[PDB]
């Protein structure tokens, strides 16, 4: 009676090498991981090395049904009914300069979670997308030039089928005034200056650009849609989320 | 045409005074004022949060931050928004053997928020304890291991419940609770105190839970605890929500 | 023999409220201090619950001859011959925008070293100061708009006469292709967006520009200039830095 | 007309291989590369940083960074130059009693430096141990604070130091090292361990510098120990630098 179930219990920021299968191949890189299970009211305590144990024993690599298997062999090896497993770490994808075509790696930041709840299993992710933004008040007030900054446009979505991390990155990527190249030499260095003065974009159009592509695809169940510009005129952000339904 | 729930600023650190039932103090918040904006209107006016926050000048408690949220969305002509801000909070202590009096600090957040005319607060406290493990005293012939831990709870009420009481609420569960200035006698007892009262982190949230289940002006409430176990390079970590 | 002095042990990251006076007034902010003593070879242990006792009792408003007073009171109180405290905070300053006249504050990041070696005071700081940079190559290649973005300057310096805060603020502000205010009009967004259009300049041109005027200041013994742009373009920083003599 | 002691490129993330003397993983660095900028030359060519890393497929090693350093001087015309890079570091240990294996995370950073022709590296490694303290146990009749330690170690050699030999000079200090899988008689052992043997951080410091001071391979190093008391919301701290 005194004693109460718990949501979840279990490990946190445990740092682990992982490798990764997604459409475009595979890649290695390192993760947080957050594991837990539900805890009924009549038990004390759960097995909190178990967790660790899993981790350790399997070495398959990771994708969207692999991140299934591994939560519910947690919930049967920690024998609750149900529990997650959140699976934080930078993602790499090789991307092109826009004029010179010079190769070179861009990072994001993806968090994975599978979810049991009583044989049911859900899955959702979270993918973090640097990106530039120009501001269409600054140009137009403006007899030349125009602010712009970097900013993080983040989407956190819920779906039943698997939605890849790099259509999440296209859906956003296609949306802003420029996208971020590791690699520019001067000609594409040209490109995304003109580009990006050519496509201004508030913090409020971004948001709905994304959102717009999101609700039409028929995978996902719910979504948020956050972006964040690190105004290059102000020492604070600008700031809007979406979420949906 | 979509509309978007909130839109604003985010991170704007200012300077604030707080009120509380022990006293008032300064400190330095992180502000995030956010409108939502219908589906048709184009943008927000972004400079208005910061000239809103340069104007009011007075003391920030409960009843100035339902004040704020109200003339923000006025000002901001929107049917709802809502402002969150976050500070470290400073309590002065005692230690249970000498008395010699020391300030701890403590993590805090309130969230006033308008939808149409209606208001609603909540708040979130991260309280720093020491736990320490019944496993570990059990099996070992001396000794138990111990480690800071960060207890957060996050609360909605409809009366104010205030900052020193959730702090209480925490601190009254722990193994032992933290102090800045201790003495050798000091010392003494709280390694002792925690020894004689090992806690699971399964055992910190279900504790503090009963104790907020208890208090009748918390709608809903969340309880997470994170124990920086001194024998991992991991955390143990648990939450309870309710209802 | 076995034994070894320690350079410095103490306590490090107690946060505390602290009074702040300086030359354009006192204000209430929030520090995080480091304050530690040399340990000779004989001796087992330092005293670690007098540095927070030292806190605890001195009620008196911080400035540079408060910061002596209170490292050499440390010392005293901790029977050694030597030791440091650092103190970081947020600091604030009164902006007024450039066209309408409106103010609003914006905050920086300092920190303020004294240190004591047998009886010889020396103290340092150091301040970030948040600017705009503006891409020189961006605008010249392309046929309209620049690449811009945040940057941090962080001035360190060490210096016998006192040399304030605000005038570290002022070297490098006075510097910049435009400095950042909280809350800007219609008006000032236009005089901010062309000033910085006006006056582009690279990583390399804004640590040579603050680091003329260090070196011209007869106060200053020496100092370290660095400078970090978010790139607008890319996901990494452009970085430089200065060191003198 | 100033020169700039360094100019280049700061956090880029990237992946990398690693190899050591007890084997390669694959882990994620960030790199900052800097050349020297003479008074008269207006700016570096920031695009090739990024190019040279694009470029070398290579595994990382000391021979590697030498190659890699040359090469960026080479590259971008300058008499001086400096390549750090940064990364999470796993190492596979054994719990004392059951055996059973599991990795432990580690933070590493390595610098190569060219000066007209002459190279330079260092390296930087944090350990987290378990601290246990001496003046709890000895006061108290029973138990003993302990909490987790935050050991870092920068060091700078000609002939290499691996970074499994920094490692094991702390660990095998520590009054007990950490382990992320432990059965119930390794949490005993590991309890009793520490209990057995406290050290301020004093103590730490002390006893890690003498192991260095021991390593003639070894120029010059810091020894830092930030011990996160279990008792206190702040840190014990210590240094040694050396010669
Ligand atoms: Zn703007
Ligand atoms: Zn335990
Ligand atoms: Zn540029
Ligand atoms: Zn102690």
């Amino acid at each position: 009676l005194r004693n109460l179930p718990i949501n979840q219990v279990g490990i946190k920021d445990l740092r682990f090498p992982i490798t990764l299968k997604t459409a475009e191949g595979t890649q290695s890189t390192v993760a947080r991981l957050t594991m837990t299970v539900y805890l009924p009211a009549e038990q004390k305590g759960t097995h909190m090395s178990r967790f660790v144990a899993l981790m350790e024993q399997h070495t398959e690599v990771l994708d969207f049904a692999q991140l299934h298997r591994l939560t519910a062999e947690m919930v049967a090896l920690l024998d609750s009914r149900a529990g997650k497993i959140s699976v934080s770490f930078p993602f790499f994808r090789k991307k092109t300069a826009p004029v010179s075509g010079i190769r070179s790696l861009l990072d994001y930041d993806v968090s994975l979670t599978g979810e049991m709840k009583d044989g049911a299993y859900g899955h959702s992710m979270k993918v973090m997308i640097p990106v530039t933004s120009l501001c269409p008040c600054s140009k137009e007030i403006s007899q030349y030039g125009a602010h712009n900054q970097r900013s993080h446009v983040t989407v956190s979505l819920t779906s039943d089928a698997e939605v890849g991390i790099e259509e999440v990155i296209d859906y956003v990527e296609t949306q802003a005034s420029c996208q971020l190249y590791g690699l520019l030499k001067r000609p594409d260095e040209k490109y995304v200056t003109e580009k990006a003065y050519e496509n201004p974009k508030f913090v409020e159009d971004m948001v709905r650009d994304v959102a717009t592509s999101l609700i039409a695809d028929k995978r996902i169940k719910s979504f948020v849609v956050e972006s964040e510009n690190f105004e290059s005129i102000h020492n604070h952000s600008a700031y809007a989320y979406i979420a949906y339904p």
